[PDB]
């Protein structure tokens, strides 16, 4: 509250070790699906589905020009990618399978860098 602090956790590796993180998932070799956006054009129903989009080359940029606030937001984009892919992809496909792989790649880099 007013005047009243928990200690200050240091956060000023925060950037570079997200950015060692997403580099880490870009050169996986299950990240294809993920690299780029998803083509609103040539994808039926993704548009109107997915409500927000997201992908590691999106999140690549956010990163770089200081659009994650916290290491939170920058996690926060990270599963939305998951979370959008099992959305719109049935888990017994080669994509559906590429994005249940990556979220446990990321998430026991995420507990070991962090927690």
């Amino acid at each position: 509250s007013m005047s009243v602090k928990k200690p200050k956790r240091d956060d000023s590796k925060d950037l570079a070790l997200c950015s060692m993180i997403l580099t880490e998932m870009e050169t996986h070799e299950d990240a294809w699906p993920f690299l780029l956006p998803v083509n609103l054009k040539l994808v039926p129903g993704y548009k109107k589905v997915i409500k927000k989009p997201m992908d590691f080359s999106t999140i690549r940029e956010k990163l770089s020009s200081g659009q994650y606030p916290n290491l939170e937001t920058f996690a926060l984009d990270v599963r939305l990618v998951f979370d959008n892919c099992e959305t719109f992809n049935e888990d017994d496909s080669d994509i559906g399978r590429a994005g249940h792989n990556m979220r446990k790649y990321f998430e026991k880099k995420w507990t070991d860098t962090f927690k």
